[PDB]
């Protein structure tokens, strides 16, 4: 052909390299109601709606992978369906610390309003509605 | 009350030169580079996008470790895969392997590799 234009739909997954895949595991499945999977040869990776982020524990990763994997390296914005605030009120009570939130911020669609806390190994979450 | 996630809106890639980087995602992977905030830049794509950091620039809060080349991602797309891997070899882009059987969050789906300015593993996959 000619002039095939490249397009993306959507990101499926990425993988996170983690100190601790157990320590991992726990807390997102507590703190953000995700489901620990296990696929494929050991492998595990934690599902939200309809993708998912798969698990490395740093020192045994597989390949390839990252050129330069890194624990703490990550920051991510994840959208909830729930209320903000019964959110943010559900992750202290899992014992963590929020950063700063409910403030607005910029999503890909527009507006949104976030609070920010960080994971086990220093990843920078960012939970998120588009709700008023 | 029922803690739960619907998706990832966007994430924030660290890196070494964001022309470099730019040029790359646009005419590789067909994103849309757009500006937004204070001077901030954003790679767009269906629902999603990508902020991009530049190392060395100030900005908080952030990832504990920033780290160019650090992310490993996989991106569907709805072309067919042969014309999607035709495409980025046509880019100058080496292709590591594929098309190869992998596994997706929804099920088996179909891969090729490379990796971007830093260093990041791109997995381009389809479904179909
Ligand atoms: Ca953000
Ligand atoms: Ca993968």
């Amino acid at each position: 052909g000619m002039e095939f234009l490249m397009k993306i739909s959507h990101l499926d997954h990425l993988v996170l390299t983690v100190a601790d895949i157990p320590t991992t595991t726990n807390f997102y499945e507590k703190v953000l109601g995700m489901k620990a999977v296990s696929f494929g040869a050991g492998r595990i990776a934690l599902e939200f709606g309809h993708q998912k982020i798969n698990l490395h524990q740093l020192g045994n990763e597989f390949e390839p992978k990252a050129q330069n994997v890194r624990v703490g390296s990550a920051d991510l914005c994840f959208i909830t369906d729930t209320v903000l605030s019964d959110a943010m009120k559900h992750v202290e009570d899992q014992g963590v610390t929020i950063m700063e939130g409910p403030v607005k911020r910029t999503g890909a669609q527009g507006a949104i309003t976030s609070f920010y806390f960080r994971d086990p190994d220093g990843n920078l979450i960012e939970v998120s509605t588009y709700s008023n």
